[PDB]
């Protein structure tokens, strides 16, 4: 029923990167799905204290939100593009784990996701 500590967002000894396809995750993706009006349950941690969820980190043991996302793209975190797309595809797959098809949640997922498949299918080729 207790918050555990949130995912990782700064670590020195990990070695970073800024690739074209990183950039376009943060200007293009992350900007995209962050103002759609789906977004709100998806731009922090899932805070199971005052959501009253105290099975969620019981079935949950990799969560994954936009929040951060967005703090591990704009303070440099990734050495490459498929480390950002697999925190993307964790966070949606962990809300079909512990919802029901057809909830309200599960709607607002799918429709980012929709969007998400969409702005991936143009990532750039890398230079
Ligand atoms: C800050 O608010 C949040 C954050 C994360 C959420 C949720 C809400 C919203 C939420 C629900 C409806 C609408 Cl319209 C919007 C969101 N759902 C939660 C899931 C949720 O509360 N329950 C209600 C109680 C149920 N019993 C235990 C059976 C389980 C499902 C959630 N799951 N992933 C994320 C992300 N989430």
């Amino acid at each position: 029923s207790m918050n555990p500590p949130p995912p990782e967002t700064s670590n020195p000894n990990k070695p970073k990167r800024q690739t074209n396809q990183l950039q376009y995750l943060l200007r293009v993706v992350l900007k995209t799905l962050w103002k759609h009006q789906f977004a709100w349950p998806f731009q922090q941690p899932v805070d199971a204290v005052k959501l009253n969820l105290p099975d969620y980190y019981k079935i949950i043991k990799t969560p994954m939100d936009m929040g951060t996302i967005k703090k591990r793209l704009e303070n440099n975190y990734y050495w490459n593009a498929q480390e950002c797309i697999q925190d993307f595809n964790t966070m949606f797959t962990n809300c079909y784990i512990y919802n029901k098809p057809g909830d309200d949640i599960v709607l607002m997922a799918e429709a980012l996701e929709k969007l998400f498949l969409q702005k991936i299918n143009e990532l750039p080729t890398e230079e």
